[PDB]
C-alpha cells in the first residue's frame, strides 16, 4: 500500500491562480498544500481561493480573486493576498481574526515555497508568498504550507517585474482562483 519515496510533505488539496499581469492574461499557477502538516493554514488558504467563505468581519470577501501582487522583490519573493485593503497592509483570514503559527517544520529550502506572510507570532491573515530563492532566515518565523507544483514559469515573470524595494513595476493581479477537485 505504500508506494512512492517523497523527500518533502504530501500535497492534499490543489488550488490554482490565474494571473493578469496590466489586464492581460499571464497564466495559471497551480498550488499543492500540505494539509497533512498544516491543516488550518491550507484550509485558509483554499477556502480564499473558493470564496466559498463569503463575506469577512472585514466588509471584504473572504476570496483572493482580484487581489494584487503588492510587494515582489527579484531573488527572494513575491507576495499578496491583500483581500481587505488591498494595498499590503490588510488582510482577512477565514477564521474571523489572525490565527496562530501551526508549525515551522516545512522550511524555506527552496523556491516556489507558498508561506504565510505575518507581521509578528501568530499574525496569520491571508497575506501569503511564494519565495524564489531559498530563504533559510525565515525559518521559525513564517509557516511554509504549500508549494507551486505548475506555472513556476509565471512566479519567475512575476518576480521580474518587482524591484528591490518591491514595489511593482505592472499591476499584477489573481484574475481568478478556485479549487481542483479531481
Amino acid at each position: 500500500f505504500a508506494t512512492r519515496v517523497i523527500s518533502a510533505p504530501k500535497v492534499t488539496k490543489k488550488v490554482f491562480f490565474k494571473i493578469s499581469i496590466n489586464g492581460e492574461d499571464a497564466g495559471t499557477i497551480k498550488f499543492g498544500l500540505f494539509g497533512d502538516d498544516v491543516p488550518k493554514t491550507a484550509e485558509n488558504f483554499r477556502a480564499l481561493c473558493t470564496g466559498e467563505k463569503g463575506m469577512g468581519k472585514l466588509g471584504k470577501p473572504l476570496h483572493y480573486k482580484g487581489s494584487p501582487f503588492h510587494r515582489v522583490i527579484p531573488n527572494f519573493m513575491i507576495q499578496g493576498g491583500d483581500i481587505t485593503s488591498g494595498n499590503g497592509y490588510g488582510g482577512e483570514s477565514i477564521y474571523g481574526s489572525k490565527f496562530a503559527d501551526e508549525s515551522f517544520k516545512i522550511t524555506h529550502d527552496g523556491p516556489g515555497l507558498l508561506s504565510m506572510a505575518n507581521s509578528g507570532p501568530n499574525t496569520n491573515g491571508s497575506q501569503f508568498f511564494i519565495t524564489t530563492v531559498p530563504c533559510p532566515w525565515l525559518n521559525g518565523k513564517h509557516v511554509v504550507f504549500g508549494k507551486v507544483i505548475e506555472g513556476m514559469e509565471i512566479v519567475k515573470k512575476i518576480e521580474s517585474l518587482g524591484s528591490q524595494s518591491g514595489t511593482p513595476k505592472a499591476k499584477i493581479i489573481i484574475a481568478d482562483c478556485g479549487e481542483i477537485t479531481e
